[PDB]
């Protein structure tokens, strides 16, 4: 039995699946920002001065 | 009847089992060790100072 887990707790696959969760997660996070790209327009279109009268 | 003994208790075969048991172990045993990689993740990711103002 001891081989038999070791089969299947191989450190081989272990370090690969432990790899690639990495790799996706730094993949959708980011993917989540870029979902949030459009503050750079908002700030961009719309600058205007002419309020500090109404205020 | 010792010679049936003799023939499976035989220190050819007692040697063979003792000595794949233990590679098995630490097979295994640095399988877990890789199975928690991520604090070398942990620790780099995150080196955040600014919170000694907030200490």
């Amino acid at each position: 039995e001891l081989k038999y887990i070791a089969t299947e707790a191989s450190p081989a696959k272990v370090a690969e699946i432990a790899e690639d969760s990495d790799v996706y997660v730094s993949e959708i996070e980011e993917a989540a920002d870029i979902l949030a790209g459009d503050p750079e327009i908002d700030l961009g279109i719309d600058v205007t001065d002419e309020l500090n009268q109404l205020e």
